[PDB]
């Protein structure tokens, strides 16, 4: 295609109907994209960088893009803009910070992706669009925050980095088909960070959902320490009598004080270093005929409870089943109040230090390495063994 | 065609007696639709683009449009203009604001199309020309006021829309061939507003 640079003055760019790419960069460090320029594209490989060292704040007075696929927008400062107007044709939109805040709104139909470098104490908040990524490093203090104001078509996909010993600030999501919210910690080897707290709350089109962090480790002369920051999953309709609920499947990847709350919930993957699982499902008044929690572990440890939070007033699970995958796990308490059979399967060892689960009428152990529990099996329970100790 | 540069000088512009466009845009954040700028079309597919951030005030000393068949006026701030005189040959007159007032009298012969986004308690006010159409979005105290001054030749085609509480301000035309206003509402679930 062809190459059409703006000036800063008023342009009016037309491109090939084949790969051009529009430049909007700065002529004495003043900005090129200005009062009246317009755009226009032809065929779909079509680009626009626009580059400042200004913050940008707004799209200019009678501008207008149109027939432009991919919106590439960054920063010495700041980032603030809406694309749901002015802006016709966009798939995919792309905002870069290095040091300050970002606050983006997409028009859905448009993939957003926000990468920020250095956010430091600066706030990410990102909505709308239909896939999103959020891309932050060197993070700190900073709020990332999507879909507040308004949820993404497709899937989120939020990653956060820190460095520091100040702690990761929070995390939140609102809506999506699937969110993944995957933090890192980076810290030297005698501190101590703790990481950041997530909440995930799902949109009625919220089928799955996925929180990692960094293995949770006590600050030594060359282990570098990390806490692990609560996690709250809510589906829409845990509040609702009636509503299905959406959130089938959830994945998680070390944890601090975890929360699920899903009528619509099968699945839970563990992983890494945890401190409790509450699961409650919707306060559905209907009584459920499905009640199979599957519970596939992996490297998972536990200090304290996987609880059943609705079988103690409610309906909770009958049926637990854990399968313990390519590394052992152990959990320090499993308490499920309602259950009835517990099918440890798989691959790798399972160890429950503790259960707390007085209806349980038979435990089955399927697994090949073989399953240990700790606590003293009630007068009346049948176990059966398999291969493996 | 071809697509001719306004500067914040005096221009002289001739164009191709084909599709050309006329762009009057900004240079430093300066406006260059400025004193004694004379422009001249030929064939008719001859397009003036004017746009500012600042308000525009009236036409400036000396121009001069001519053989130009649109002219679409944008601006930052307000929008006040006469198209009665300095302008022949232009078949349409298309002026727009976002967020404050506007008051054009365009010539007979001219169609007139003033569109207004997020009027609030701004106030339209147009005279003249051929068929005129008022488009005002996101209304509240605003008035609409058409043909106070002077007739339409042909149509009035008023349309607007409030999504406030704060009720919709008046609405008068005087004169033309025929007259629409077309008045809608948007306000939210629990709220009243009257029209
Ligand atoms: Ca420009
Ligand atoms: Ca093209
Ligand atoms: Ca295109
Ligand atoms: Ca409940
Ligand atoms: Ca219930
Ligand atoms: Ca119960
Ligand atoms: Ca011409
Ligand atoms: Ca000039
Ligand atoms: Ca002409």
């Amino acid at each position: 295609g062809s190459t059409l640079s703006l000036t800063t003055g008023t342009d009016t760019l037309t491109g090939t109907a084949n790969n051009d790419t529009f430049v909007a960069g700065e002529v004495a460090g003043a900005a090129t994209l200005t009062v009246g320029d317009t755009l226009s594209g032809g065929a779909g490989t079509d680009v626009l960088n626009w580059v400042q060292a200004a913050a940008v704040t707004a799209l200019p007075t009678g501008v207008t893009i149109s027939g432009i696929e991919t919106m590439n927008v960054t920063s010495g400062a700041a980032i603030t803009l809406n694309t749901s107007s002015g802006v016709t044709g966009l798939t995919a939109l792309n905002t870069n910070t290095s040091g300050a805040a970002q606050t983006v709104t997409a028009g859905a139909g448009q993939n957003l992706t926000a990468t920020t470098a250095a956010q430091a104490a600066n706030n990410v908040a990102v909505d709308g669009g239909a896939n999103v990524t959020v891309a932050s490093t060197g993070v700190t203090s900073g709020t990332t925050t999507v879909g507040a104001n308004s949820a993404a078509s497709g899937t989120v996909s939020v990653s956060v980095a820190n460095s520091s010993t100040t702690t990761t600030g929070a995390i939140a999501v609102t809506g999506g088909t699937a969110v993944t919210v995957a933090q890192t910690a980076g810290n030297a080897v005698n501190t101590t960070l703790t990481q950041a707290d997530v909440t995930v709350t799902g949109n009625s089109s919220t089928t799955a959902v996925t929180v990692t962090q960094t293995a949770a480790a006590t600050a030594g002369a060359t282990v570098a320490g990390r806490v692990n920051g609560a996690v709250t999953i809510t589906d829409s309709a845990a509040a609702s009598a009636t509503t299905a609920g959406k959130i089938a499947t959830v994945t998680l990847g070390s944890f601090g004080a975890a929360t699920i709350d899903s009528s619509a919930l099968t699945t839970v993957n563990l992983s890494g270093t945890g401190t409790s699982l509450g699961i409650g499902r919707g306060a559905l008044t209907a009584t459920p005929t499905a009640n199979t929690l599957t519970l596939n572990v992996n490297g998972l440890t536990t200090t304290g409870a996987i609880t059943d939070s609705e079988a103690a007033a409610d309906d909770g699970f009958t049926t637990i089943n854990i399968a313990g995958s390519t590394a052992s796990s152990t959990i320090a308490s499993l308490v499920a109040a309602d259950a009835t059979t517990l099918n440890i399967s798989g691959d790798a060892r399972v160890t429950i230090t503790s259960h707390t689960a007085a209806a349980l009428t038979g435990i089955t152990v399927t697994n090949s390495v073989g399953a240990t529990l700790g606590a003293e099996l009630a007068t009346g329970l049948v176990f059966t063994g398999g291969a493996g100790a």
